DNA sequence: AAACATTCGTTCACGTGAGTTCCAGTACAAGTCTGGTC
DNA sequence: AGACTTGTACTGGAACTCACGTGAACGAATGTTT
């Protein structure tokens, strides 16, 4: 019922519980369709730049920023973007070396003053772009598509978060910009609109 | 009187269960990095 | 918000050791039979 709601879930409380500052579960529980898996619809798509990191992650990419394809003519391959939102989370340590490494010699430093062509930015300029030839296919788990005006496309995912670096697809398998609509639209906004059988 | 068995009695090797030390794996709390909007 | 890293604790499995039990080789001594 809340995921037909397009409400954000549920939480549980036990009777007897009784009232702990800073304790986090005690009798207190929230149930999202989040946790449950498969429920939510992964979204696959580019890398088109990247940020240096801070702190423990200093010399090295700590989150980058991601676009959509567009539609291109048939029987030719997509050479825009838009730019759909920014992903930090969701890469282990090893992992994200790995894929600073398999992009290290690729970056390129990114000027304002003379923007990519491929790569078409809003608001947010990713301090280094790499060309989309040769790019991963980064699975991020969203909650909900909002509408953002510092992104191209004009939308962002709310709480986005790296699940895998898919390797078997390649860099132009990723979505198109009227699947991003079609997707938008399939339940205006929330992407969980998929009930639970068991 | 000699040979066999038998016996038999022993003892050694091998196998199974209980206690002790060490380390791999798991659960929980907190620090740290990162996302967006008004 | 979320996810990963760090720590802390906590426990269960593996390896080691010893005690108990058993099987079975065998070696020789003795008794019986021819």
């Amino acid at each position: 019922e809340a995921i037909d709601k397009r409400e954000e879930g549920i939480m549980v409380k036990q009777p007897l519980s009784i009232y702990k500052p800073d304790k986090r579960g005690e009798g207190w529980l929230k149930i999202k369709p989040e946790y449950v898996s498969g429920l939510m619809d992964e979204l696959d798509i580019l890398i088109v730049g990247g940020y240096w990191g801070k702190g423990s992650r200093g010399g090295m990419m700590s989150h980058f920023l991601c676009a959509v394809a567009e539609k291109p003519p048939p029987g030719e391959k997509p050479s825009v973007f838009h730019t759909l939102s920014r992903v930090g989370s969701g890469c282990t340590m090893k992992e994200l070396y790995d894929l600073g490494l398999k992009l290290a010699k690729y970056w390129k430093p990114f000027h304002r003053k003379a923007p990519p062509s491929s790569i078409l930015c809003g608001t947010e300029k990713p301090e280094v772009y790499i060309e989309p030839c040769n790019s991963v296919i980064v699975q991020i788990k969203a909650a909900e598509i909002v509408p953002s005006d510092m992104y191209k496309t004009g939308c962002t995912l709310r709480f986005p978060r790296i699940e895998k670096i898919r390797d078997d697809k390649e860099w132009h398998e990723c979505m198109t910009l009227d699947d991003l609509e079609q997707l938008r639209g399939k339940a205006s906004g929330k992407l969980a609109s998929k009930h639970l059988y068991i």
